[PDB]
This record gives structure tokens, sequence and C-alpha cells, in this order.
């Protein structure tokens, strides 16, 4: 009856929240693995806390630190460190359910592993389904494993959908089961109200406006809406027409799924990452999160916007790449994370932003079986093509 | 593969929706039986459209002139008067679903026939569950019938709610299904920002701002006081799981909170296809007819708390809830009296309250229920709040 876990990137505010919620069911989950690709310091906490079997570094010189300490603070911890060993953990027998929270390209590989293993993944990694969609969905089919999305909106859409479409994710026709389409729900960000003409002369500063300045800059330019429509599409095999994006700046709808007879359901709630993972980990039932129920008190007006791609340009771009393929996402991903990186370098402007990307996917996609590793090269080389643009910009 | 459907009430606006749909669906739904009061006039143009196998008018009389009209227009058309004719239409052994639209308690009798026979229920009449909840539950689970409630909230509920609920309505404990509550929304009215001392004055012209009564009730939210008696007994929730709260621009119908903190709540364009075309194609779905909820012009949505200064009705029918059959009843009747009486401009808006609570402590003060005995009650409680009526004129 107990479901034995392993998480992979506890040391986040994603393996965080999913620690909340275990240690409000110890009878129905159980920590095996805890693996981390950062911060020693606190995985020695969460270890001393957990005292699971295996704890994994991703890098091997911070796993001899870790292995150092818990040789005092959890003593029955074997400690384990590299790539072949967060895939050691993500593969056990015993364990039924993987966490997969380790981000961008170094997720992908145990993410797989976990995948081509046949257990359940709670999925907290864009890269896979940004990257490779259409490999992950087949190695999914192909091992019996069960994709259960982690991301607020993505789990928003899951829970107001029919459960004939919420087993079997990514190869359900969606019409065959009355939906019209996906209302995928977004902020805008900190530019929502701003005239198009003043985003030329926008700052770092201002982009930023609390989490990671890469994800503040994409949440700016609603790349990171581009980047969950394209995953939306993977996740719930949606064409062009069954996929909506509307802007709610109030974020108290986490997304919202219109069907054929006129009905809409919108899921809501307080905003905590326990709500979702909670139902990643409890699906088809329910557990006690640690969250409150919604205070109606405090919610406030709830409004909604149409975007307008001359102020998301990047938002234009991430759909269009997404019915061209894993090619064109990939490029566009690549592309987007070294424009990021030079605009916070003050190397470009923020609305170059959109033109190194646009410029870098178009070059790409003009040219004529994937793998993770042929993917990684394509990634690699829209890095480069992106560091000759940035300097054209420059 | 085709549903085999009577339509009890085909003659109101329920009636209308119900046959949009059908029309939008001709593959999977066929008409049997219609079924009306005395709108011989409506009813010869849908028997004419329709064709259907038997026609109803509860009005004997008003059969025979039907009868006379659809001898050439509807000639295969049977035609039928009364009570027990409704009943015959109901419980057909071809017929699977029966939309159970005739209002007031003389739906109760051909509605409670229909369950009895084992068929599906498309339940759109209030007094089912606000007269007779304990009755209709008990004798649902005795037949196998399914219930499937047509009116917007419930509809609304009954698709925020997780499918093992929705296949036992009335009978599955929604704490082990992981409902923490449901949230029962409305406008709040017409008075809805109105203050308190003002409402003594309001005038029947300012409380209609859809027939008279059910907008007077939507002003002082008995509306959502019987809606939440049937709630009770449609989703089996206790005094913990069924919550209220004013949402002023009905967009949002009705939400569902659940124990991870996750809140789902169904939405739409207001038109009744859309929760009539769920009851007719559970678990699948259907066009409708109704265009998908444009967001661009759906404006501000916002959320109040109810004062039971301003809506002391509402107080009541939860109040008249876990006291029973004979309190849901007596308030139900008084309030129908009371409503009237208010529209007639013999007693004041904060009347209405008065009346319902004069009433509903006499009776209960005093001490094996049936359909005729319920009806007695109704009659009884009328006859009493015509007399608070009086001493408040
Ligand atoms: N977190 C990191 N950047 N790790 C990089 C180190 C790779 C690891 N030592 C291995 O050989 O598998
Ligand atoms: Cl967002």
């Amino acid at each position: 009856g107990m479901q034995k876990l392993t998480i992979l990137g506890a040391t986040g505010s994603i393996g965080a929240s999913t620690l909340k919620v275990i240690e409000q069911n110890p009878d129905k989950f159980s920590v095996v693995a805890l693996a981390a690709d950062s911060n020693v310091e606190k995985m020695q906490q969460l270890c001393q806390r957990w005292q699971p079997e295996y704890a994994v570094m991703a890098n091997k010189e911070a796993a001899l630190r870790l292995k150092m300490a818990l040789a005092v603070l959890a003593p029955n911890t074997q400690v384990l460190g590299g790539q072949e060993a967060l895939c050691y953990v993500a593969t056990l027998e015993q364990v039924d359910s993987v966490m997969a929270a380790i981000v961008g390209a170094a997720g992908l590989v145990p993410t797989m592993a976990a995948v081509k293993a046949g257990k359940r993944i709670l999925l907290a990694n864009k890269e896979a389904l940004v990257m490779s969609g259409q490999l992950f969905i087949d190695e999914v089919e192909k091992s019996g494993a069960q994709l259960l999305p982690v991301d607020s909106e993505h789990n928003a859409i899951f829970q107001c959908l029919p459960q004939t479409v919420q087993g079997n994710l990514g190869r359900c026709d969606l019409a065959s089961q009355g939906v019209s389409h996906i209302l995928l729900t977004g902020s805008g960000g900190p530019f929502r109200y701003t005239d198009v003409a003043e985003l030329e002369a926008v700052t770092p500063e201002q982009a930023i406006a609390s989490m990671g300045p890469k994800i503040s800059v994409d949440s700016a330019t609603m790349m990171n809406k581009g980047l969950e429509y394209i995953e939306a599409k993977w996740l719930f095999n949606a064409s062009r027409d069954q996929l909506k994006v509307i802007i709610h700046p109030q974020s108290v709808i986490h997304s919202m799924v219109q069907y054929l007879d006129g009905s809409v359901l919108a899921q809501m709630g307080e905003p905590d990452m326990a709500t979702p993972i909670a139902l990643t980990l409890s699906y088809p039932e329910r557990v006690k999160a640690g969250v409150k129920p919604l205070d109606f008190t405090q919610v406030g007006e709830l409004t909604f916007l149409q975007p307008d791609f001359e102020r998301y340009p990047c938002l234009a771009l991430a759909i269009e790449a997404c019915y061209l393929g894993q090619h064109a996402t990939t490029t566009l991903n690549a592309a987007n994370e070294v424009a990021v990186a030079a605009f916070l370098a003050r190397q470009i402007k923020f609305t170059d932003i959109a033109r190194v990307n646009d410029s870098v996917l178009n070059q790409v996609c003009k040219q004529s079986l994937d793998s993770l590793e042929s993917l990684l090269e394509l990634d690699r080389m829209a890095r480069t093509l992106a560091d000759e643009v940035v300097r054209e910009r420059a």
C-alpha cells in the first residue's frame, strides 16, 4: 500500500513542497532516495531529517563532502555521486514514483531512465517535453510509465480534463472526449499593462520585479508561457486549434478547459506548489497537502486579457516552434537561454531577446530518428548561432 | 445506441432548451413522449415538429382540444390526458430517460413514478428534493434510477466532483473522495449592495430588476436556501461540507473545494442547454448549441460574503434543512404564499422572511411520510401563511 519515492532535485522549492506533502501523509508515502545537483548543506540537513536509504549528488566532489557529513548525521544512508547514480536511484526495483525535479538538460537522462523503467513520473523538468517531447511520449507508451505533470498550469489542466484523458496522457484524441480547447492561463508578467513602445528601454532591474533571474525574464517576455504551451501540446496531444493562451493577471485560476457543450472547468487555489504535487502523488485519490482552502474574502477581482503578440513576440515564436517540432523547440529554448543571459549582462536590449530567438530559429529550420544525444548536439549548435546574433545586436 | 426520452414539461423554457439539444444530436436522442399542462397551441406546434408517439396534457379538457388538432397534423401521435397519463409516459418500457421539468407539487407524482420505474431522471423539479428529499433518495436507491440534476448550480457541482461521486448521487461519502466542501454560488440578487435599512421600502419593480417568483427568491436568497436543501440530498453533504458564497456576475456557477487545497469551478455562457446537454449525454458530452465562453467579454469576477441581516431567508432555509422534510415543505409552502403577497403589494419586502419565520415556528413546535401526507402539510402551511399575511397587512 505504501508508495515508495525517489526525489530527483530534493534541495529546491519543488523538493521542499514534495517533502511537506509526504510529511502530512507518513502512512502513504516513504522516501527511499534523495538526489540533488546543488546544496550539500541543505542535503545533509534533509538526509538527517529523512534518513533515506540512498542519497545522491550529481557532482562527485559534492558527493564526497556529503558522504563525510552523513557518516555522522545519517549513518545508514548510502551516499553516491554522478549521473549513473542518479539513474540508479531513479530505476530502483522497490521505487514506485520518481519526482523528476532536476532542471535543465542534466535532468533528461535520469528522467528518461525512470521512464524506461516504467515508473510513475511526477514531471517537474521542462526540458523533457520542450526538447524531446516526441521521444518522451514514445518511451512512456513503450514502458507503461505514468506521466503526471507537476507544474501548476499543466496540473490544473489535468484536473479540468475527463478521467479517460487523465489516464492516457499524450495519446488521447481530445475532440472525441468532448474537449473543444484548453485555456492555458498566465499573469502576463510585469509589463502586462506597459505600452509596447516603452519595452525597448526596459532594464534588467525592471524585468525582475521572488525566484531566479532567467525564470523572471522569461516571465516578462512570456517565453515561460511559450514553453508551457509546448509542453501542453505533448502532454495533452493538443492541436493549435485546441490550445489557447489567456492572460489572467491575478493567478487565482491556474488554467481551464472548454468543453463542447459550452461548459468550462477551471482549477483555482492558494499559490502553493504542494497542491499540484499532492495530486501527482495521490492520483486518482487525494491527500492533505498542508495547504489551506481558498479564501474568497481575500481573492479580490478576477480579470482576463487577450495577449498581444506585439507585446509578447516570444510567445508567437514558441507557438510557431511548437508545430514545427522537436528541432524547432530545442532550437528556440537554446537560443533563448543565450539571449536572456545577454540581456542580463547588458549586451542587448530587452526587445532584442525576441529578435535573437527569431533569427536563430529561422536559420536552423530553413535546413532539411532523433535521440537525446542528437538533440543536445542541436542545442549546442543553436547556442553557437545565438552567440553570434548577440554580437550583431551589440 | 439511441437514447429514448419522455419530456415532462415540454412547453416551458427547460423543455425548449432540451429540444434544442436533441435537435443538435438527431443520431443520439429520440423523443418518444411529450407532456405539458394546458398550452395547447405551443404543444400542437411541438407535436407537429417532433411527431412523438405520445402527447399528454395534464388537463383533460386541454387534452381533448389537442387530440382534435393532432388528428391530421400529427396522425401517429396518441394523445392522452390527466395525471395517470403523465405517469404512463414517464414509465414506458422503451424509455431510457425522463426530463422531469413539470414545476411545483404537480410534478412530484409523475417524477416519482419515473423513479420507481428505474429510469434515468433529468431532474428539473425543485419540489422533489425540497419537499420530499428523504423519500426520493430512498426510492432512487430502491429502483436503481439515476438522478442527474438539471439546475445550473447543482449541475455545476456535479461537474466539479469526481466520477466516483457522480455515479452514486445521494449515497457517496464525500470526505472519502477527497472533498472538503461544496461552494454553492449565487448572485446575491438586486440588493447585494443595498443598505439593510432600505430593504423595508423596496417595491416589486425593484425586486425583479425570468418568472417573478424566482426573481423575488433571488432577491431574498431563498433561491439559494432551496438549492442548499436540494444539494444536501443530491450530494449527501453534511453541515460541514456545504457552503454559500455570493458571486455577483454568475459566470462561475458553483465550485468544489478538495482536501489538497485544489478548487474546481464550472463556468459558462448563461444558457440552460449546457447543463441539460450533460444530463442527456453523461458520461460523454454533446454539442448543445451554446458558444464557448469568451474571456475577453466576461469582465471582472468578484466574491462577497453573505450577511444574514440582508438575507434572513437563507438562515431559515439552512435551519429548516436540518429539521427535515416537514420543515422544508413548510418553509417552501409559506414562502410561495409570502412572495405572492409581496407581489400583490399586501406586505413589505422584509415581511417575506417574517411570514416564513412565523409559519415555520408554528408548525415545527408540534410532532412515515408519503407524498400525500407532505402535500397535506403543504396545504396546512399555506393556510397558516395566509393568516400571517393578514396580520402583516
Ligand atoms: N552538478 C554538476 N555540474 N555536475 C558535473 C559533474 C559530473 C559528474 N562528476 C559525472 O562524472 O557524472
Ligand atoms: Cl505565469
